Formats: structure tokens, C-alpha cells, sequence
């Protein structure tokens, strides 16, 4: 019932008690581990509210106080009467920070308490959503000195009035299939890119076209908006040693901003809750640049390095991979845009885990996602046992809206 | 019930039904995933169902399920259990058993090869000297002058738990580790405790950076005895780099034969506590783990120095750079000396083809993603993108506690 995790590099053993407060299910059973699978009413609501308000009043050292009891009372009355309830600003902020704190797949969580929360619960239209999002983008970007932020649109009601950002990230590049059979730009967004086209976006049909926002307010049909280009900070990618690198014509955007997730707080569902921080270098250089189903540039780079691409055992892919990742880091650093390398981020995460074990009794962590996609075992997270479990408040996956929405 | 796995690079979706045959626990529950946790005497009572389940599997595999031969064998094993409280495997069942434990080994990327395993039956062995002889023969056979052949040697099964056969070494071939009075380590830090035991038992330590350890062998619950493997039988590869001529002067070598000797083989409820097995290396085991773990040889610094990389900030990715070169060097050295080795790209591609074949022919392939994905360049290998299901099938290889922690000393 009380569980131990060991670091095999340092022998440090930590004891996890926080898991016993776990709520949602993992996908695993005693017979089958699903650790590597990517996606495994009035009655129901008050226990959820109570569990949340209990953790909130505990956090501000007011558990069992009149104000605690009075709020539980007030929320109970409001659910009984309205079928839902509204969070106080203080609860909203606490909830959103804790959803990040509880994100088991996030290596960046040492930062969890410095999150700027933008309350957009007064928003009613897609133009309003566009405005909130431009403001979030500019605040977070901060001329390259990135600051973590979340913007929270109105919560789900009857479920026919959902607010949604259809984009998977606030800032992403277009993808287009051609007669050629291949793909121009980002192949991950081909479908979304065409949804934008079929909605009326005039695509410049290039390799790095910032997609328009497709915003859905109050369950209405989503609408298109171009983010002011002056708000989209982008970085040209060069290498500190290879002068030819720049001629590949690679660039990426400074702001990583997930916009398709659902934020659950005290049983309330916030279906539009875009959040952003700053990149770990490997996200762009390993995943975005080198995944076979992404920009897939390994082959071209290896060629310019004149490596032996004859046999896999020359490790030409591995060599190119490192160089590409050195370039990403160097470019962001040169242009004074916040970025973290995988060594620095994973070391910070170990220190964070230790804080959380010490101060909270644990830290839910998903090893499959935490260990970087390159140089795994030379980062300390590789040797760290982690327990994965689901706490609330949380960020959850939700279905893509084009399958759900009724036009 | 059916379970699907998706490859996120190819969108290929596979369907697992084999998990229905899973028995042992994972350590996970609906409330906690223990997927990254490293380590998560029988009665007649529990033994006959385990025997029956095994023999049903064996007999189906030979297309003789429900045959007279099948039935007579069940009855013979049954009678043997109630009479002697255990039973003996026929040679054919032992071979099938050992091949299947490998096939079922979810942490093993090399399983495409599972059906080519040379099984050496050492169940007539009675003494530590007898074990030494069997292990020498296994090493010579598996080494095959560099043309490595997979093998397992299987000593007598557990009886009352008081007469266990054990190989105390964790691998048949491994280098000594010595902790110095100043706190530094000479040789392999992983093997310090084991090296000290060997020393206490009377091994004369050369005290260098690459001293091949003696074998410490326990037969029939007796105190273990030391033996030196003939050096002519220990194939080693000096490590050099195809382009960096200073790489050789780092003084590195490694042995060619990876041979796990501390696991327990379970077949039909029987426990084979000494079952050393061997294959050939994937380059990263040596180049990433053995050489570059901080708690192992830890050569990243000295290598990066000699490459004149910028070591002042981690964001230069100097460690990543030194890491790749070292791994190039390991593969180059092995290939140049004609010693079997596989790179992590080749090995993972073959694993995916194996895994797909297994889904089609067997209904599944249990796989531990945490172990299967290589410890460098994870996402540029196809396994990173492959969803896997981890579950436990028998026959199986299992961990067991280190014998110095449990052995009753005779004197
Ligand atoms: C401060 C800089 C941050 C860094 C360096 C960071 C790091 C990362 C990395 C490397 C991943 C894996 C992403 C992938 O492979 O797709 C990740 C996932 C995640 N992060 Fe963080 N993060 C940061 C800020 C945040 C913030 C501010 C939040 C929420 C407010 C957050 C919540 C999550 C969630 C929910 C996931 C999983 C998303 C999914 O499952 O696709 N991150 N983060
Ligand atoms: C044929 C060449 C082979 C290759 C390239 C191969 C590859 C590997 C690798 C890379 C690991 C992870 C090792 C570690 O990190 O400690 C492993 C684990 C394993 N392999 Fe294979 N293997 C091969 C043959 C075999 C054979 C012949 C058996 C038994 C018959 C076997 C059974 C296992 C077991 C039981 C584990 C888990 C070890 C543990 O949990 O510590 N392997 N193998
Ligand atoms: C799905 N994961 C692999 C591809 N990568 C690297 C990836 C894809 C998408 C999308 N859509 C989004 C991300 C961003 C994840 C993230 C979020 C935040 C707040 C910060 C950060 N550094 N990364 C990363
Ligand atoms: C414990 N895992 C990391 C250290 N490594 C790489 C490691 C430690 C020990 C031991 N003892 C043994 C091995 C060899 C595992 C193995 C076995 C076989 C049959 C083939 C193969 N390629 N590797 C590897
Ligand atoms: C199948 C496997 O779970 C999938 O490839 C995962 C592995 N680990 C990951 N880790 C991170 N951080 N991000 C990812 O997208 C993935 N993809
Ligand atoms: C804590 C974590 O499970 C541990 O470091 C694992 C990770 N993956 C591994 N994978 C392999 N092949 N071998 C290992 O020793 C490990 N170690
Ligand atoms: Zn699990």
C-alpha cells in the first residue's frame, strides 16, 4: 500500500503515499500493463466538488473551518439548484496550477506554481476567443523571455455548447498532400489544414505556413482567424559549426501551446483551456524534425555531412540527430528565445520529484513520456523508477471536434 | 476479449488475444502503473495444474493435443508428482520450455532468434567442478571463434530449496571492480560487491581495469567454489574508432559473449535456479550502458575531452556527441574483429518484424517498452513508436535474490 521507488544510478529510495489519493483508472490490471499505450449528472458532481474543495481548503491551511464548511454548503446548494457551480477565482487558479502539477507526462513541472492564469469565463464569441488568445500569445511570448500561461474559456454545460480550439497547438505549420504523392510542410496537420481550406482559409501552400485559429464558441460552428504575424515569434535554425545548415531553410516557432486538451477541476470540465510554456530542445530537433511521419529531415542532413549512409551500423542517423539538436538549441539561444536542453530539464525534474516526494508524498510520473527521445540513459530520468497514477485536477485528452461537432 | 496496439509512425494496428493466456501478475493495478519498476518450495497442490498447463501447451505445439501420447504423459507426470512430489521433464519438453521462456521474455529485443537456441542439458551434474566443465563447454560452443551462437545450459531443478544449483556470477564473463581507499573505483563499479566475495573466497585479484572474474559455482546447496575460465576461451575485443586514432589509447576492451547467469527458468512449475544463457551483443549495451552510465565505466568525460568539445554547457550536447562516437567505435571494433554484434537500428527493426509475425501466428507478443527502446536515439528507432502490451507467460525467466543474501554457509 505504501510504495517505494528507487533510482538505480544513486540508490536513492523514495516512498510514495500520494498514490492512495489516486482517483481515475490507469488502463492497467494485475494481468496486463498498458504503460506504453498513447490513449488507454447531479449525483456524480458533488463528491467531485467536495474532494476538490477539501484539497483546496487543506492547501490554504483552513481545513474544517467555518469558511471551508460554508463554501461546501454554498456549492452544494448551487449544484442542487443549477445542476452545476462556478469556481471562485482563487479555486480556478489553484485548480489549473494543480492540473499541471498532476500532469504525469510533463517533464517541465518544477515550474508548476509559476503559471499565469487568464480567466476567460466571461467570453461569449469566437472573436472574443481570438482576442483572449492573441493576448495569451503576446503575454507568454514576452519578446522571447517566455512565461507559462493558461487561458480558461467557459466550462461545459449541457455539452451542446462547448467552447473548443480546433487547433491541436495555438501555433503550428500547415501540411499539404500533392500529386507528387509526398507531403509539403508538416504531415501531422494535413487533415486540419484541409479543414481550414474547406472552411475558406487561403493557404500560401508553403513549407512553414502558420495555421489560422479555428475557434468554436458556445457550440457554434468554428470560425477562422490569422494570428497577427508580429505575435508569432519564429526562429531560423542555423548551426554553430556547419555553415551549410541554414540553407536547409528550417525554422520553428518559439511558443509551445497545447490547445486541444480538457481541464477538469472539481468535476467541472473546461474544454477550451490552451496552455503554453517553453520548449525542451528535443521536442523540435528529435520529434518535429526527425520523426519519419513528420519533417523527416535526417536523410537530407546526413547527406550534407557526407556520412556513410550505406549501413545502419555507421550510426549516421545518430550523428545527424545530435547535430540537428545542437542547431536547434544554438539558434534559440542566439536569438534569446527561452529553450531548455534535455539534460537540464531532466535534472530539474529529478530535483522536482525529490521536492514532491518530500513535501507531498509523491509525484505521478509516466516514464515512457518523461525520458527524452534521444540519449535516454545518459539523462538521470532513465534510471529513476516512477509510479504512474491519475490525480485530479487534471488535463485529459478529448476527441477531435470535427468528429463530434454537428454543423 | 481483444486488445489493440497501434504504431504511431505507420498507423498499423495489431490485435492481441494471447494476453488471455497470461497467469502471473504485472505489479500494476487499475489505480497504479508500475511499468518502470525494475523488480516488480512448491506443493503437489500448486504443481499439478502448472504441469498440466505446460504439457497441454507442449502437446498443442506438436499437433498432438489430446492424443494417447498426450494423455499417458499427463498421467505419468501426475503419478510422479503424487509419489515423489515433483517430476522430470523429457528432453524434448526441456528444449521447448527453454525456447519458450526466451520467446516469452518481454524485456528482450532479440527474440526474433528464439527458435535457434542450443540447449545443453546439464541435469546430470552433481558438483561445482561438473558445473565449471559444462560452463566452459557452453562458452566455447557459444563463442565459436567470434561467430556467436545462442545457447543455454540447464542445471538440476530446485528440490526442497535447500539443494539449489546457483551460478553466483551475474554474467559468465564480467570484469572485476575494486573500490579504492580514496573512494574511486578501478574496473567495473557494478561488480565491486561480487569481486569482494570472490576475494574473500580466495581469488587472487590482479587488480586492473579489465580483470575477467572467476566463476563462483554452487552445486546441490553446497558452499560455492571458485574457478578460473581458461583465458583462451574468453574472447575479447580491443576498442578502436574508425576515424579517431587516439580512441585506442583509452585502453578499452570488452568481452564478446553476453551471458546472463543469475536468472531462474520456470517450466511447468519446475524451477531451474542455474540456467546460464547467452547470445550476442547489441552495440548499445556496451557503448551506452557499460561505458557511459555514471555508475559504470563512465567514460563520457575523458572521451569528450579528447574530442575537444565544448564541455562548459550541457546545451553544447557534448555528452550526446561523445556518446555517438563511442558507440561507433564499439560496432566498428566488433565488425573489424569478426565478432557478432548488432546495432540498435537493425535490432529494433527486426524486433518489429518479429512482433508483427507473432501477432499473426501466435495472437500476441508481450513486450516491455521501457526495456525494448534503446538507451540512445530512442525515437529514431521504430520501437519507440510502437505501442506494446506487457504481460507474463510461462515458461519464463524470472529474477531471483542474490545467493549471498540467502545461502546457508556450511563452512
Ligand atoms: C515550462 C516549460 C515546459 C517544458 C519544458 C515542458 C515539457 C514537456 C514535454 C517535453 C512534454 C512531452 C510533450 C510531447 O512529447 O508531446 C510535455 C507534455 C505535457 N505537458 Fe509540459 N512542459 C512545460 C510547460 C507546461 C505547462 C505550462 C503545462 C500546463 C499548464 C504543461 C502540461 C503538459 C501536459 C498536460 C502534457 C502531456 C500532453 C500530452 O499528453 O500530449 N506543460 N511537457
Ligand atoms: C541473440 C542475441 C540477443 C540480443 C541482441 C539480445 C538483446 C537483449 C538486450 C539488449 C536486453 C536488455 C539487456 C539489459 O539492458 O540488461 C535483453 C534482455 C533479456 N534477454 Fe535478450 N538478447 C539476445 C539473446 C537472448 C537469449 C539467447 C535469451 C535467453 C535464451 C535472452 C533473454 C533475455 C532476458 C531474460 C532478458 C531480461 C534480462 C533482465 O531482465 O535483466 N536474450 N536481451
Ligand atoms: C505528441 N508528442 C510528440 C510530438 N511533439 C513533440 C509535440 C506535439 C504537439 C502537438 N500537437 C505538441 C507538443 C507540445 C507539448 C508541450 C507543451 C507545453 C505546454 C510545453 C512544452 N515544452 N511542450 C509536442
Ligand atoms: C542491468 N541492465 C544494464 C546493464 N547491462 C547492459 C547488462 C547487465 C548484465 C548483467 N549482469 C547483463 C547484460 C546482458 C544482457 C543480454 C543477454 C543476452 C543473452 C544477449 C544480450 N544481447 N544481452 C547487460
Ligand atoms: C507508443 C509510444 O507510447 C509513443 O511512441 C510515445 C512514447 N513516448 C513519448 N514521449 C513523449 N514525451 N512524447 C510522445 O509523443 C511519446 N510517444
Ligand atoms: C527505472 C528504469 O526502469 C530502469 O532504469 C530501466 C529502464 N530501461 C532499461 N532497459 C534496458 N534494456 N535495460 C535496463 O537496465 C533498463 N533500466
Ligand atoms: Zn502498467
Amino acid at each position: 500500500r505504501f510504495l517505494k521507488v528507487k533510482n538505480w544510478e544513486t540508490d536513492v529510495v523514495l516512498t510514495d503515499t500520494l498514490h492512495l489519493k489516486s482517483t481515475l483508472e490507469t488502463g492497467c490490471t494485475e494481468h496486463i500493463c498498458m504503460g506504453s499505450i498513447m490513449l488507454p449528472t447531479k449525483d456524480q458532481l458533488f463528491p467531485l466538488a467536495k474532494e476538490f474543495l477539501d484539497q483546496y481548503y487543506s492547501s490554504i491551511k483552513r481545513f474544517g473551518s467555518k469558511a471551508h464548511m460554508d463554501r461546501l454548503e454554498e456549492v452544494n446548494k448551487e449544484i442542487e439548484s443549477t445542476s452545476t457551480y462556478q469556481l471562485k477565482d482563487t479555486e480556478l487558479i489553484y485548480g489549473a496550477k494543480h492540473a499541471w502539477r498532476n500532469a504525469s507526462r510533463c517533464v517541465g513541472r518544477i515550474q508548476w506554481s509559476k503559471l499565469q492564469v487568464f480567466d476567460a469565463r466571461d467570453c461569449t464569441t469566437a472573436h472574443g476567443m481570438f482576442n483572449y488568445i492573441c493576448n495569451h500569445v503576446k503575454y507568454a511570448t514576452n519578446k522571447g523571455n517566455l512565461r507559462s500561461a493558461i487561458t480558461i474559456f467557459p466550462q461545459r454545460t449541457d455539452g451542446k455548447h462547448d467552447f473548443r480550439v480546433w487547433n491541436s497547438q495555438l501555433i503550428r505549420y500547415a501540411g499539404y498532400k500533392q500529386p507528387d504523392g509526398s507531403t509539403l510542410g508538416d504531415p501531422a496537420n494535413v487533415q486540419f489544414t484541409e479543414i481550414c481550406i474547406q472552411q475558406g482559409w487561403k493557404a500560401p501552400r508553403g513549407r512553414f505556413d502558420v495555421l489560422p485559429l479555428l475557434l468554436q464558441a458556445n457550440g457554434n460552428d468554428p470560425e477562422l482567424f490569422q494570428i497577427p504575424p508580429e505575435l508569432v515569434l519564429e526562429v531560423p535554425i542555423r548551426h554553430p559549426k556547419f555553415d551549410w545548415f541554414k540553407d536547409l531553410g528550417l525554422k520553428w516557432y518559439g511558443l509551445p501551446a497545447v490547445s486541444n486538451m480538457l481541464l477538469e477541476i472539481g468535476g467541472l470540465e473546461f474544454s477550451a483551456c490552451p496552455f503554453s510554456g517553453w520548449y525542451m530542445g528535443t521536442e523540435i530537433g528529435v520529434r518535429d524534425y526527425c520523426d519519419n511521419s513528420r519533417y523527416n529531415i535526417l536523410e537530407e542532413v546526413a547527406k550534407k555531412m557526407d556520412l556513410d549512409m550505406r549501413k545502419t551500423s555507421s550510426l549516421w542517423k545518430d550523428q545527424a540527430l545530435v547535430e540537428i539538436n545542437i542547431a536547434v538549441l544554438y539558434s534559440f539561444q542566439s536569438d534569446k528565445v527561452t529553450i531548455v536542453d534535455h539534460h537540464s530539464a531532466t535534472e530539474s525534474f529529478i530535483k522536482h520529484m525529490e521536492n514532491e516526494y518530500r513535501c507531498r508524498g509523491g509525484c505521478p510520473a509516466d516514464w515512457v513520456w518523461i525520458v527524452p527521445p534521444m540519449s535516454g540513459s545518459i539523462t538521470p530520468v532513465f534510471h529513476q523508477e516512477m509510479l504512474n497514477y491519475r490525480l485530479t485536477p487534471s488535463f485529459e485528452y478529448q476527441p477531435d471536434p470535427w468528429n463530434t461537432h454537428v454543423w
